[PDB]
């Protein structure tokens, strides 16, 4: 009863609950990544079922769990986060230049509804000093044989003041795309004013068509170095998704899929936090987007949506009030290839990746299912 390595160790839970009713959200949060910095955190390197593996083109992920974007901004404790037993995690969103982002306190929590609303605004490093963070990472990986397969992708943004984002956009690309294994344009942060703009279907095809040309032009300018130039998991070029907001009319959502289905993107995130919420008076004078559970019926029916907008053509990556076997499991039968948890580490701790593994495995045993591919889009028939 000393295991104190074993994420389900009884005393994280005591700490969580007293966190949760007494220490301030932000604060919570930097403790947690103090604890990672330091390789403080306990650990899950127990073996995943081969059964709930799954992948997204050459995306191989070992297990259906990663974490979301926001978690670890700046990518100071990427290994200590896997190690919990996620199987990726998204860094950032990073921006070219640091920002502090909006006014402190910015993070406030309901655990009665098990729901968050932030209002952070792109708080970060700033691309060059999160680039030197995710290389440290990418050489302690080549050392590590036990985090050979584990994947990051990097979510990009703008600066608060930028005027261009596509210029924004191209410098993260240049400076850290060789060394994700994805990237995730962030078109949908609430919090960045006009962000959510570019999800217009003209603007937003631009966006896509320029972030791919800046990767190919990477790859066609650099390739030949001596250095070999995809220092990732895939050894490949990285994937390029959009994360889109559940704040959308039909319209736009149509008129998105179709950009998505022309430009090739690689995968959508789906979905962002929500403004749509005010049904929670603790959150009733608040600014910023509400994550959790009551974010999770939006985003489930989204994930339906964009899937059948997209003729089923362009994988899933969930997002929104994810904390249950159950919960995968409906995101996954919606349309999802992978889920990403963020409010779930909140409210559950140490112990979010090994228990959502184990309960989904038993749901895929009394549903029938041979392995989790043959779940997704099972909704659909
Ligand atoms: C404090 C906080 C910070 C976040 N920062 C980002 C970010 O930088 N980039 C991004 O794309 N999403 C960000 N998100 C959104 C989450 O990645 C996720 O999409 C959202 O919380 C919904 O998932 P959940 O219900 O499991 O929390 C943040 C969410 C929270 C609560
Ligand atoms: C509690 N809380 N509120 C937040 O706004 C956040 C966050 O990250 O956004 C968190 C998560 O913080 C911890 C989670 C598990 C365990 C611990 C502890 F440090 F107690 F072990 C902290
Ligand atoms: O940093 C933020 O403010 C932020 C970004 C984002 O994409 N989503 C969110 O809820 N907050």
């Amino acid at each position: 009863m000393f295991e104190s390595y074993n994420p389900e160790f009884f005393l994280y839970d005591i700490f969580l609950k007293f966190c949760l009713k007494y220490i301030d959200g932000e604060i919570c949060h930097d403790l947690f990544l103090l604890l990672g910095k330091y390789n403080i955190l306990p650990y899950d390197t127990s073996n995943d079922s081969i059964y709930a593996c799954t992948n997204i083109k050459h995306l191989d992920f070992i297990n259906p769990f990663g974490v979301a974007a926001g978690f670890d901004k700046n990518g100071v404790c990427i290994d200590s986060i896997l190690k919990l037993g996620f199987s990726f995690i998204e860094i950032g969103t990073i921006t070219p230049r640091g920002q502090t982002g909006n006014a402190k306190p910015r993070i406030f929590r309901d655990v009665e509804s098990r729901s968050i609303i932030n209002s952070c605004g792109f708080n970060n490093m700033g691309c060059d000093k999160v680039t030197e963070n995710l290389i440290l990472f990418r050489k302690r990986q080549e050392e590590d044989k036990l985090l050979s397969k584990h994947i990051v992708g990097v979510s990009i943004g703008k600066n608060k003041d930028t005027v261009n984002i596509v210029d924004d956009l191209k410098y993260c690309i240049n400076k850290i795309g060789r060394y994700a294994d994805y990237i995730a344009i962030n078109v949908s942060s609430p919090n960045t004013p006009g962000l959510r703009d570019n999800q217009e279907a003209g603007k937003l095809k631009n966006i896509i068509l320029s972030v791919k040309e800046e990767i190919d032009n990477l790859e066609k300018n650099n390739i030949m170095n001596d250095e070999f130039l995809w220092f990732n998991t895939t050894k490949k070029k990285p994937l390029v998704f959009v994360k889109l907001a559940p704040d959308l009319n039909q319209e736009q959502k149509k008129e998105i899929a179709d950009v998505l289905l022309e430009t090739n993107i690689d995968g959508m995130i789906i979905s962002n936090t929500t403004t749509q919420i005010n049904d929670i008076k603790s959150f009733e004078n608040k600014k910023g987007g509400v994550s959790g559970a009551k974010l999770k019926d939006i985003s489930t029916k989204f994930i339906c949506e964009m899937y059948n907008y997209t003729n089923k053509q362009i994988p899933i990556i969930a997002s929104g009030g994810i904390f249950s076997g159950l919960d995968a499991l409906e995101k996954i039968e919606a349309g999802a290839s992978v889920c990403q948890l963020y409010s779930c580490l909140v409210f559950n701790g140490m112990k979010s990746a090994v228990q959502i593994k184990r309960e989904l495995n038993h749901l895929l045993y009394q549903r029938g299912y041979y392995n989790l591919k043959e779940a997704i889009g099972r909704k659909h028939s």
